[PDB]
């Protein structure tokens, strides 16, 4: 309930704090505001979206400008030259108990940790960027947790499915490519599956609804550098954190207001 | 560091050792000489090149070449009649820890070894060779091992996963065919997963980076036969053992110098 | 009184000079050819080119032969097995005085000695030398440094970035690619900036007023052993060091003075 608190994007230390006040956005969608004016200023997104019959959606965007003085007009007009656009339709169940989406919810905060895959990657920008990494989706805690190795190497395309079969474990997509002149891609594809109600495989298993769908497009310009998007990484885990709005509504199958 | 030490190609026994001179080549690329001119020796490459966005390749190649007098002169020119070609652009992690590459060397070592698989395959050159094969892709040491058996055949071009998903195992393909009216090819791709950060799947895994590709193109004249094809083999494996330059490269997610 | 004439250039220990005499300009093209045999000369050019209307373009191939012996047909034939490429185009425009090209040909021949992170690779395994990381180039005295990070690769063709601003960045490429079946050609451009400031509305916009181009195209054949490579670098970059006779042309009016 009432998740809409002003909670801290990229969590740097205290000093240049990203934080963003809440409540906001229209026709269905979420907004968290930074302390600047309509042009230099953080956006971050979040709608629920009934995708299909049984699947519900979540797009989920967070736009990550760069603080430097505009380059038309030499006058002091706060705005970004470029942007970091942060898009992923993250599917999902409903009718599924309350744990269901702490699976989930770990899927995204494990998906970007300190000091792990993606995070350390698309942070220095180059000699490890884009996309296809490993990580403990479900960050369960010494038992019952998911392991997910690879395989397939085609049109440099990768799928990765966890420890089950090709049709009932941990997916995951992505590719990158110069759509244009000027940007690039990171269709990073997180198909969530769902696994709870449930010990260690007791029996007491009976759960519901099939999937998630988290189609990503992250378009990161050609003028970033290092230090400029590790503040890209920041924004994209301090989006599914644990204990704010965003991962939070997703927590409990439900929004924000 | 400057793994550029002068070791030895082909494992023979003393006699007539293809020893080879490290520290050459240009524009991006590994070479290690044998005692003779040029058009005799044996050719050992190795490139690294960042294939992706977060999987950098390792273009290997190396050159078998037949010792006999050329039949275009009659004069003493050494050269070679015919070579085996021997390509393999290994993809690979970086930001990973150490002991992630150690599991791709030994991954390569193993995949020749005496007594083994492709080693006594390609080497009678006939009633074994092209391929498709298995291996314990990492040679661990009693504990953490990896099984991988077969299945499918479309087409005669076999594919290869571990004991896991169809997108999450330790993949190899290949094919052979009468390319034209003189060679043929082993179209052998390795794609070697990465599993490392981990005891037996102890939580603590917080692995990185997706995947290698290793395709490789080994054209494999028909002028050849048993004995001039374990040569062949000893290149390929005398190529990625333990200690030399070549694997322990690609063991420290680093090149040589 | 004659300048274009008999000079020096590559060399190691006491043995073979290379004293590369003149020969043709027909049509507007330099070209310089060593000792008795032109089968293993020294081949280089040099032309001079206005591009458009506020820009000047330039020409300086490089091709360096090996010492060889080709015999077919009973005759021992003297000539070289595969000969290099350095063509380096600059672009130099009208508005850019008479301060830039020094500094921009010390960025050139200054980008590749005699092991740089970016020739290294054309003399050694790490043809990135380094997992690909920010290294060092062109300095002078102490003020302004070069760092040059990672960026790019996508298709083939890699790719580095220097700091903050893109506009003044000095990008440089580097690409393995077999010709054919006897050959291996490579590519390696740089683009030097000039951190200059295009004022255009009233805005002081960080941009470069020109970039240079040094593409050295390399084909080395599988029959050359992995010995003329070493011997390949050092003559290709051992060619333009920081005022060689074809390099001075690049620093000064002497184009062979």
């Amino acid at each position: 309930a009432s998740n809409f608190t002003q909670f801290v994007l990229v969590d740097n230390g205290g000093t240049g704090d990203v934080t963003v006040a809440p409540s906001n956005f229209a026709n269905g969608v979420a907004e968290w505001i930074s302390s600047n004016s309509r042009s230099q200023a953080y956006k971050v997104t979040c709608s629920v979206r009934q995708s299909s019959a049984q699947n519900r959606k979540y797009t989920i965007k967070v736009e990550v400008p760069k603080v430097a003085t505009q380059t038309v007009g030499g006058v002091e007009l706060p705005v970004a030259a470029w942007r970091s656009y942060l898009n992923m339709e993250l599917t999902i169940p409903i009718f599924a108990t309350n744990s269901d989406c702490e699976l989930i919810v770990k899927a995204m905060q494990g998906l970007l940790k300190d000091g792990n895959p993606i995070p350390s990657a698309i942070a220095a920008n180059s000699g490890i960027y884009a996309n296809f990494t490993q990580f403990v989706l479900v960050d369960n805690g010494g038992t019952g947790d998911v392991t997910v190795a690879p395989s397939n190497f085609a049109n440099g395309v990768a799928e990765w499915i966890s420890s089950n079969s090709r049709s009932q474990a941990y997916k995951v997509t992505c590719s990158v490519r110069q759509s244009s002149a000027q940007n690039r891609k990171y269709t990073i594809k997180v198909e969530v599956p769902k696994v709870a109600t449930q010990t260690v495989g007791g029996v007491e298993l009976p759960v519901a609804a099939w999937r998630s769908y988290l189609n990503m497009e992250l378009t990161i310009p050609i003028f970033a550098t290092n230090s400029d998007c590790e503040l890209i990484v920041k924004a994209m885990q301090g989006l599914l954190k644990d204990g704010n709005p965003i991962p939070s509504a997703i927590a409990a199958n439900s929004g924000i207001y």
